[PDB]
């Protein structure tokens, strides 16, 4: 479902708009309904109609791939491609079905300590887009503090969910406060198995020593589900491309038979995570070597 | 000054920090000492690098390149690299510079109406460096009165944390948020003017037949920002002919389809959107071919290596 059928999945929900209502995950995995005033409910779905326009519907290079495809691209809507949902997945799909009609509401004497995340619930076109911003208190002045409970709605989403088809914003909201998404841990050790299975690198203890660092524990997922060299071209054929290559050659080593690579300290890690993820590219035209941070495949 | 050497002159400010000092600048463009409770400067202070190393010092995948070169890279802090400061660059210059005896304090029956922007000076190893942020409209401040319902009370809350916008660490400059640059500074006059820079200079290229669906996409800046990269950092535009461009175009695998040759063979034809937006990605050299997988691929943000 491409980034044109989201833009226009979205830009039906917010012409013909029906309602919007807001829902509080608490820190009991209950959906509490809010009391906001009018013209406050008024506040809240003028500016997120905009936000939502600015970041899909009239932005050009709006761009959504998978999320085990992570990269570090700007503006961008990550796919959710696993199959493990985190317990608040299903709390936004029990939230886009409340009956109208209930009162479980939620109580304010709880001074928003109860209060894990906001959902957002704009409705149109008969679906509903529900969108997620986790309990951000952050700081407010007035020169003196007084609120340390007054709630915050800073327009802004980490998550939202569309139908049966959750996209990403801020992916570090999907980990610090959604499982440490612990997939991602597992997949980065899948593939350091598979390194060893591929016995390519010498010392692969380098390599598992960057998977503390969640940072690194994503570009090793990245290419344990989505590589184009792990596995489909074999070993002899990797080393003669390094050793030939003329800025991989000066960082990478070979061992001394030739038949296995030195990866030990982290400037060596950095660049082979980006060997593996083909970010080493070259123009046809200009003929001029490349690192690339941020792609996509063309021929499909 | 690379993006390490960016890194321990932030260490160097942040290992040994001295004082935190917040200014608010004024719709006067005067500056205003403002009145930071104690407990509360430190809750302010928060460390900071609670922001600032995961921006700056702890964070692996830094990337600082120009400003004029931009793309869509996060975790990213772009130099400003243009000859042209906005008056506010100029005001956190003189934000540095207020001497600390001094008395021009900012008055608090203003409202924080007044209140443009706030100015986060974090000064250390006798350096300063500086943060930037605008005063947003307050996003929702919604409070209560069982039957408490939830209403924006106040509407005249300072609200600020970090998510800085702008850099003053020496005199090179960073942006964080761009947007901040271009629409609460008004860079775009300068992108824009930039751009149709990069207009004429297609036009007298005479690579492409007619230049009006160009000129169409100019106005929004998405395409303003891509003409004013391809003005200043493109490997193509006046380097390689134009005839060699087309037959690398007409011998392609995925733009020999949309982007076309004319009936005589040497012009582009540019017109529709999509095909501005494919010759504008073809133009910045963002088509590239593995010398490994042999797959053609379609880059973002990319860098060269020999420099």
């Amino acid at each position: 479902m491409t980034t044109q059928q989201l833009k226009e999945k979205i830009s039906k929900i917010i012409d013909n708009f029906s309602g919007i209502r807001v829902v509080f995950t608490t820190t009991a995995n209950e959906l509490k309904l809010s009391r906001i005033e009018g013209s406050a409910l008024n506040s809240i779905a003028e500016g997120f109609i905009d936000k939502i326009k600015e970041d899909i519907i009239n932005n050009e290079d709006l761009t959504s791939p998978l999320l085990s495809n992570f990269d570090d691209r700007k503006n961008a809507l990550f796919k959710f491609d696993y199959e493990q949902y985190p317990e608040e997945f299903n709390k936004i799909t029990q939230a886009i079905a409340i009956p109208p009609n209930s009162q479980d509401y939620y109580n304010p004497l709880n001074k928003f300590t109860d209060v894990k995340g906001i959902i957002i619930l704009i409705s149109g076109d008969n679906k509903c887009l529900a969108l997620y911003k986790n309990k951000t208190n952050l700081a407010v002045l007035r020169l003196k503090q007084l609120p340390n409970e007054i709630l915050r709605l800073d327009f802004n989403y980490d998550l939202f969910s569309i139908g049966e088809d959750f996209y990403i914003k801020n992916h570090k909201t999907l980990e610090t406060q959604m499982k440490f998404h612990q997939v991602i841990e597992a997949q980065a050790v899948i593939a350091l198995n598979s390194l060893r299975d591929s016995l390519l690198i010498e010392d692969i203890s380098g390599l598992e020593k960057s998977s503390r660092e969640i940072s690194f524990a994503r570009k090793l997922a990245k290419i344990s589900k989505h590589s184009p060299v792990l596995g489909k071209i074999d070993t002899k054929t990797i080393i003669d491309y390094v050793s030939q290559h003329k800025y991989l050659s000066a960082i990478l080593q070979i061992n001394e038979a030739g038949d296995k690579l030195l990866i030990k300290t982290k400037t060596s890690q950095k660049h082979f995570i980006k060997l593996m993820s083909d970010d080493y590219l070259q123009s046809d035209l200009t003929k001029i070597i490349y690192m690339s941070i941020a792609k996509d495949r063309l021929d499909e």
